[PDB]
C-alpha cells in the first residue's frame, strides 16, 4: 500500500545499520536477554556435547525507527532483514559446533515506538562437562554462556529475564529438573571494561529404566547362573566348561558396556565398579573349582590326609551342616592262590575307601565355598548398587 | 524480446521488496498453503528424527505486479529469482537440522492477473516422537507444523490446501496410511487476531515381513533347540554345554536388537519382553538339568532315599507318564575265601541297585520338566507376540 | 587488449540477465541437453542412493550476444560467470542431498553467433529403488530425471543427444551395461502445450567374484563340515559339541550379510533363504544327532526293541547299505559259591550283548542319516543358487 | 599512505575482470602451474579417494597492473582478493568432494612489472583407481588432473614446472616414492588448437611393519598351534574341541581381515588367498581327525582289519616312521565252573589283543597326518607370501 | 547518537579497505600476536589431527582511523564488520579442515587513537604427529603455525605475545603441561627480509586412570588364569579347554587394540608389545599341557621308559620340588585254571605299576612347568610395563 511505501520509503533514509541508536551517547543501551527452550535433541558423553533446540529471545529500543500512527493508518509493525537495521552481537561463547554461530537469521518486528523484537531458532551444540561418577543414576548440569562479543559494559547493558518452558517437548531419556539464570560481569587480559554475560544452566535427570533393564539384570542373572558351578557334581566333567563360558559371556558384556564410556580418568564409574567386583567373584570361583576338582581326583596310596585338614573338613563343617560322612600239594597251592586273590580284593577295597573319603572331603569344600560366595555376591551386589545417591528416589519414580 | 524487456524494466520502478502487496493495509494478505509428499528418506529410531522429500506450495496475490497483456503481445508470465520480490516467510517449526530452513530457494511464477506461484522443494528433517512399545508391529504418528515466523494475522491468513500424493514413490519399509492436514488459529493475550497455522501428521505402518524373518523365527528356533537339553541321556556327559552354548548364541542376538533399538525409558518394547522371557527360560532350563546332574551322579552309599521323593518320582509321576522302572582245614579255608568273594558280588549288585533306582528318578525328572517346560515356552512365546494390537492385520498384510 | 575490453564494455549495456532471450517472446527457446558419465562411486543399498560423478550438458542461442568478428580482430567467444547472463533452470528432481543442487557453477562460453554453452560438473546423489530380490546376483536400473523447475514448453523445450560415455572410468564393483534415455512431453488439464524433459535409466550388474568368495563358499563348507558329525563314533562323547558349535558359528557369520541387507519387507533375499535353509539343515542335523545318542546309551533292563523298529533297523535298512550285523558239605558250599559266580557272568554277558544291539541300531540310525542329510543339502543348494536368473551369465563373465 | 592510496585508486580505472589481460587478443596467455605437497592425509581403500594437501601456484603477466616505482616510492607490490582482478579457472577433472572446487580463495601478489602470483592452499580429495592385487605389499599411482576449464589453447596456454616437496611431513603409513609430472596437448575435431594439460601422479608406497605384525603372525600361529590335534591321545576325549575353536578363531579372525578390504571384483587379494589356504588346512585337519577317532574307538566284534590296511600302515609306515608296535560228582561241576571263568577270560584278552591293532593303526594315521600336513601348511604359506613382487624389499626396509 | 552518526560518516571517507594503514608506505606495519586456550575438545589417533577452541588476539595501529573526542562528545569506541576495514590475513598453515579458515569473522574495535582490537574464535582443527610408541603412558607436542600469507617483513612484522590458559577448561583424559611460543624469522635468496610468525608447541599428558584399568587390569588377570592348566589333574579331562577358551577370549583384547591404535609402522606400541607376549606365554603353556597329556595317557606296553628320563623326572624334579612317588587229574585242572587267573592278575598289577609311573612323570613335568610359566609370565609383564618413561610419575599421579 502507499502508506506502507512511504513509510519504508522515510525510514531508511539517512539511516546507518553501523551505529548503536541510542538518544544520548554517554548513556549505555538497555537489551534484555531471554530463552525459551525446546527440546533436549541429543546428551553425548563421549564427545561431552549438548545438543538443543532453542530460541533466542532479545528485545530493546530502536530510537530512529518512531513514526506517528496517524500519518500511516493502516500500518503498525514493521519488519527488517538481516543486514538493515542494527542487531546485539549476542552469541554463545562455549559452543562446540563447526562454525561458532548457529542461529537462524530472521526479520526484527519493529514496535510503532521503536521497541524492536528478535526471536531467532537454531540447534545449539554446546560442550558441558559430563558426570559419570553415578552412572547411570546421575543428575548433569550444563551451562550456556551467552553475551555480547564487542560491547562493554558501557555500551550495552544486557539485562536477564526468566526462561519459558511452556513449549517445552518431553524427552524419553532425560527428564528436565530446571533452568535457572545468571547474570555476572567478568574481566578478560584483552581490556580494562567488563563484559557482562548470561548463563543459563539446565539441570536434568538420566531416566534409568532402560539401562537397569538391559545393563544391570543381565548381569546379575549371569552371576547367578555361574553359582551353579557349585552344585555340579564331579564326575560330570563340566564345571569348568561352565565357569569359562560365563567367564566369556561376561568379557563380551565388558566390551559392550565399554563402547560407550568415555575415557575420562577422573572418577571410576560405578557400574564399571560393580562389573569389576562381578569379574573377581568368577574368577575366584574358578580357581575354588579347580582346587575341588584337584582333590576330588587324588590317588591313593599316594599321599596321607593330613590331621588338621581331616579334623576341619570332615568333622567341623560336617556337624555344622548336617551331611552324614558317608560309610595233597594241589589243594595247599588252591589254597595260597585264593588267599592271594583274596588279599589283592582287599586290598582294592581299601584303596576304594581312601578315594571315597577324599572325595566326602571335596564335597564339603564345595558346599562351604558355594555357601560363602553366595553370601559375598549378594553383599557386594546390593552395597554397590545402593551405595549412589538419590538411587532409590530415582527407582521408585522410574518403576512405581 | 523488446516486450517483456521493457515489462520487465517498467515491473520494478519503485518496487520495495520489504512491504506487503496489499491495497489497503488493513485486509490481511490471503496465502494457501498445501504440500506435495514424495518420499521418505528416513525414519531414524535412536535420533527421533524423520527424513522426507517435500514439495511446498504457496500461492498469493501481489497487487503491484499487474499489467495488461493486450500491450505486451506474447509475454503471460514472469519469473523473479529470491531476494527481488516479497515472499511469505513460511518455515518448519519443529527442524532437527543445523541450518534451520533446508529450502530451495527457486524462481517465483507471477500471472497476469497478479497471481504468484512458489514451488521451493527440499529434504527436510524434522523431530518427532516415535513410539517404541510395539515394535515391530508400529504405527507412528510424525507432525510437521508450517507457519510464518514473524507476521500475525492482521496481515496474513494462512489456509490449506489438501495434501497431495501423487508423485509418491512406495518405500520398502514403511507402508503409507494417510497425510491429514488442520488448520487452527491461536490467541494471543494481547491482540484479538488469529495466528493461523497447517499442520500435516504423516501415519505410516512398519512392515514387518524382514523384521520377522530375521529375528523372531531365528530366536524362537534356538529356543526350541534349548529343550533338547532334556532328551540327551546323562551318560553323554555333555547336558550343560548345550545349555550355555544356547545361552550365549541367543545373548548375542539380544546384543544386537539391543543396538538397534533406542534408549527410551517410558516402556518396555515387546522384542525386550520376549527376549527378557526367553533369557529366563534358558536359565531356568540350566538349573533343573544341574539338579538332574546331581541326581545322576550319586553316590549309593552315604544317602538315603526320602519318602517325598519315594512316594511321588517313581509311583506317581510314572504313572502319569507311563514309564516302567527297571527293577581238611584248607577245604574250610578255601570255602571262607570263595564266600568271601561272594560277598563282595551280593554287596556290588546291591549298590548297583541302589545306583540304578537313582537314575530311573533322574530321567523321570528329565521326563516331566521336558513336558512342563515345553508348555511354558508355547504360551509364553504366543502371549507376548499376540499381545500387540494391529497383529493380525499385520501378518495378513506382510506374510500374504 | 582493447577490441575485447570494448565488446564486454558494449555487450552487457541494457541487458537485463532475467528474460527469456528469444527474438519474438511467443515461441520457444530451445535447449539441448545431454549428458557425460564420468565415474560411479557409491551404491549405497541401505538407504537407497546413488552417487555419481557427471558433466551435465546444455545450449542455446542469445540473441542478444552477437557481433562481427571482422569488427573486433582476435576476438572470437566470450566468457561470462554465473549471474552475469540468463541462464536455463534446470536441476535434477529426485535428489538425494541437503542441497537440492549439487552443482558447481561455471562459465559460459559464448561464440560470436550467439552459441552459448555450459558444462557444469557435480557430484549427484539420487534417490532409486534398489531391488534385492536376487543378491547378489544382481541387475539395477536407476532413473535421473532432468526438467526446467519453471519454465513450460511454450517458452523451453528440451531437445535431448544421446548420453556420451567416454570418459567412464570403469568401477570395481558395478560393470555398466548402458545409459539410454527418451524424451517425454507432459500434457496439463491446463491448456494444449507440452512440457518436455529428458529422463536417463543407469543400468548396471554387480559383480560377484568377491561375494562368492567371501560368503556363499564358506558358509557352504562350513554346512559341509557340519555333516561330519555322522561319522563320529558315539564313544567319542564329542557329537553334541560339534553340531552346536558349528551352529553357533554360522549365526555369528550371518551378522556380515545382515549389515548389508536393507530392511525392506517387499521380497525375500535370495541369500537369505539360502541361509535360512543352512539353518534347518543344522538344526535337524543336532536334532538326529540327540535321538542317536539316546538310542545310543540305552539301559539294557527297562525297555526291548519293538518289532517294527528292529525289522526296518536291523535286517531291511542293514542289507539296504551292506553293513554285517556284528556277531563233604564244604565241597557243596563251594558248589554253589563258583555257580553264583558263573550266572553272574552270564548275566552280565546276556546284558552286554542287548547294548551292543542297540549300539548297532543306533550305528545304522546314524549311517543312514548321513545319507540323507547329505542329498539334502546338495540338492537345496544347487537348487536355491540357480534358481536366480543370468546365473550361468555372471559365472561366466566374472570367474571365467 | 597517500602513494598506495593513489596507486589503488589509479589501478582499477577503467578495469573490466573478465577479460584477459593480453596486449594482442590473438597471442595466447601463458600460465605456469606447479604444485606443493604437504602430506598425505588418508587413503580409503573402501570408497577409492585419496585426501591430500598441496599449495597450487600460478603465474601470469598482466597488461594493466603496471606502474613506475619513481613515482610511488614506497610501493613495490599490491594485493587484490578474489572478485577484483582476472584470475585463471583451473580445478581437478577427477574430485570427490561435493565442492567441486575446495581452494581456499587468498589475494593475488603483483610485482611493479606486471607479475601476478597465486598460492591457494586446500584439503584436495581427488578419485583414484587403487589396485589391491598385492595387499599389504602394495605400490599405488593415484593422478591428480589439472586444466583449465573453459579457456582453451589460443587463450591460455599453460605450462610445467615440476612439483615441490620440501615441506613434506612423511605420513607414518605410506612411503612417498615420487611425484612426476608431464604437459600434454590435446585436439578437437574442429580445429588445430592444442589444450594442455598439467597432471601429477603421486607414488606411494605401503609400509607394512603394523600389518605384519598384527594380521600375518597371529593367523600363522593359531594355523600352527591347529596341528597339535596330532599329538594329544585318543583317550583325552577332547581332540574335536580344539579343531573346532581355532575354526571359529580363525572364522572371526578372517571377518576382521574383511570388514576393512574393498569389494572389488578385479582380482584376488593376497590375504584373502592366504586365509583360504588357512581354512582348508584347517577342514581337513578336522575331517583326518574323525577319521582317526573313527579308527581308534572301533568294536573289536564287527568285522576285522583288511590286509591291505594291514600291510599299509601296521608293517610299510610302521618301519618308516620308526615306531615300535605292540604285540566226586560234584568236582566235574567245579570243572565246569573255572572252565567257564577261563574261557570267559580268554575271550576277553583276544579281543583287547584285537582293539589293540586298531589302537596302532589310530596312532599311525595321524603320525603319517601330522607330518604331511606339517610340511604342506609352510610351504603353501611360504608360497603365497613370498609369491608377491617387491616383497624383499618390503621386508628390508620394514624390519632393517 | 548524533555524534557517533557524524563520526561514522566521517571515518569512512575515501577509505581503500586494500591499502595498509601506514603514514610512510615503506616501513612495516607492527601486528601483535597472541592466543587464549580454551579446550582440548579431541586428541584422534587414527586420522591424527587435535580439535582445540581458541581465541585470537590480533592487534594494530591504524593511521586514518583517529578523531578528537573533544569534538564528538561521547564517543570513544567503533566497530566495523568484516571488508569494511582492512583486516591482516593470518592462517593456521597446517590445517586439517575442510574449509581452510575456521574462524568466526567478528568485530573489530577501535580506540580513539586508532587502535584495533580482533579476537575472531572459531574451533581449529590441526594436524600434528601423534606418536604412540608408548600408549598409553604418552605425553604428545602438536604444533600450531600462524603467519601472514601474502605480507613480509617490510610491510608487516608480527610480534608475539604470550598465549593465555586463564580460562583454559580441563579435560579428563588429557592432562595440559604447558604451550609456549618462538617468534622467528626467515630469509629467501631473493631479498635480505624477514618473515616473522609465531608457532605455539601445545604440551599435553595423557591421563592412565581408565586404560589402566580397562586394557591392563583385565589382561594380566586372565593371563594369570591362564596357569590354572598346571593346577588341574588330567583325570579331570577338561585340561586344554581352558586354555583354548583363555586364547578365544584373549583375541577380543587385540581386536579391541586394533580399532583404537593407528595403523602407524614406525614402532611398536607397548601395549602391542605387551599382549603379544602373552599370547606367546598362553600358546606356549597349551603346548606344554599336550606334552603333559601325552605323556599321562601312555600306554604301558608301548615301550620302556627311557633312563635319561628317570634320572632327570624321578631322580632331581622329585626332590627339587620335594614330591615323594607314590608306591585227580580234575584237581590237577582246577590248579591250572586258578594259575592261569592268578597269572593274569600278576600282569594287570605290572600294567598297572607302568602306568602309575608314567602319571606321576607326567604331574611331575606339570608341576615344573607351572613354575618356571608363571616366574617367566610375572618377569614379562613388569620388564614391560617398567620399560618405558615416566611410568613412576604416571602411577604417582593418576592411581594415588
Ligand atoms: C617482479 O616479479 C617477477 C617475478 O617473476 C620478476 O620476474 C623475474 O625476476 C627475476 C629477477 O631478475 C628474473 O631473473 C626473471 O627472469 C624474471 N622472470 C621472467 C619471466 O622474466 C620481475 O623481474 C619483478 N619485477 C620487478 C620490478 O621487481
Ligand atoms: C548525556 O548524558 C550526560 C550525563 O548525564 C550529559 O552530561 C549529557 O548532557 C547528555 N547529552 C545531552 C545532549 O544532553
Amino acid at each position: 500500500g502507499e502508506f506502507q511505501r512511504k513509510l519504508y520509503k522515510e525510514l531508511v533514509k539517512n539511516y546507518n545499520p553501523l551505529e548503536r541508536p541510542v538518544a544520548n551517547d554517554s548513556q549505555p543501551l538497555t537489551v534484555y536477554f531471554s530463552l525459551s527452550l525446546l527440546q533436549i535433541m541429543d546428551v553425548d558423553e563421549k564427545n561431552q556435547v549438548l545438543t538443543t533446540n532453542i530460541w533466542l529471545q532479545m528485545s530493546w529500543t530502536d530510537h530512529y525507527l518512531q513514526w506517528n500512527v496517524s500519518e500511516y493508518p493502516g500500518v503498525k509493525t514493521v519488519r527488517f532483514p538481516d543486514g538493515q537495521i542494527w542487531k546485539p552481537d549476542i552469541l554463545l561463547y562455549n559452543s562446540a559446533d563447526e562454525r561458532f554461530d548457529a542461529t537462524f537469521h530472521t526479520n526484527v518486528l519493529v514496535n510503532s515506538s521503536g521497541h524492536c523484537q528478535y526471536l531467532p531458532p537454531g540447534i545449539f551444540k554446546s560442550s558441558c562437562y559430563i558426570d559419570v561418577r553415578w552412572f547411570p543414576f546421575d543428575v548433569q548440569h550444563c551451562k550456556l554462556k551467552f553475551g555480547s562479543w564487542s560491547y562493554g559494559g558501557w555500551s550495552l547493558d544486557l539485562q536477564m529475564q526468566e526462561a519459558d518452558i511452556s513449549g517445552y517437548i518431553p524427552n524419553g531419556e532425560w527428564d528436565l529438573v530446571g533452568i535457572p539464570g545468571k547474570r555476572s560481569e567478568r574481566f578478560y587480559e584483552c581490556c580494562k571494561e567488563p563484559y557482562p554475560d548470561v548463563t543459563f544452566t539446565v539441570t536434568m535427570r538420566r531416566r534409568t529404566l532402560y539401562y537397569g533393564l538391559n545393563l544391570l539384570i543381565p548381569c546379575v542373572l549371569i552371576s547367578a547362573l555361574a553359582l551353579l558351578v557349585f552344585l555340579l557334581p564331579a564326575d560330570s566333567g563340566e564345571k569348568i566348561s561352565l565357569g569359562i563360558t560365563v567367564l566369556l559371556s561376561l568379557t563380551v558384556f565388558m566390551l559392550l558396556v565399554a563402547e560407550i564410556m568415555p575415557a575420562t580418568s577422573d572418577s571410576v564409574p560405578l557400574i564399571a565398579q560393580y562389573f569389576a567386583s562381578t569379574m573377581i567373584i568368577v574368577g575366584l570361583s574358578v580357581v575354588v573349582t579347580v582346587i575341588v576338582l584337584q582333590y576330588h581326583h587324588h590317588d591313593p596310596d599316594g599321599g596321607k590326609m593330613p590331621k588338621w585338614t581331616r579334623v576341619i573338613l570332615l568333622n567341623w563343617c560336617a556337624w555344622f551342616l548336617r551331611m552324614k560322612r558317608p560309610g595233597d600239594p594241589d589243594l595247599a597251592k588252591i589254597l595260597e592262590e585264593v588267599r592271594y586273590i583274596a588279599n589283592r580284593f582287599r586290598c582294592q577295597d581299601e584303596s576304594e575307601a581312601v578315594c571315597s573319603e577324599w572325595k566326602f572331603a571335596a564335597c564339603v569344600v564345595d558346599r562351604l565355598c558355594l555357601m560363602a560366595f553366595s553370601v559375598f555376591t549378594i553383599i557386594c551386589t546390593i552395597g554397590i548398587l545402593m551405595s549412589a545417591p538419590n538411587f532409590v528416589e530415582a527407582v521408585s519414580k522410574d518403576f512405581a
